[PDB]
């Protein structure tokens, strides 16, 4: 989240993906957002993990948006 064009968001409930694309957490976990990719989701990982997926736009609080 060196980038300014990120935001940040906390697990709000624990999300198990269901593909292979989508990432998989427990709740408290403070994701970084890439992107939003519709309405329902956003493209995001985790700092300093390999984790990276999309997630439900409703397991997370978003405090900063992507931009």
């Amino acid at each position: 989240g060196i980038d300014p064009f990120t935001g940040e968001a906390i697990a709000k409930f624990n999300f198990n993906g269901d593909t292979q694309v989508e990432m998989s957490f427990r709740k408290g976990e403070r994701i970084t957002l890439l992107r939003q990719v519709d309405e329902n989701w956003y493209e995001g990982r985790i700092p300093g993990t390999s984790r990276q997926g999309i997630f439900p736009i409703t397991y997370v609080d978003v405090i900063k948006r992507p931009l």
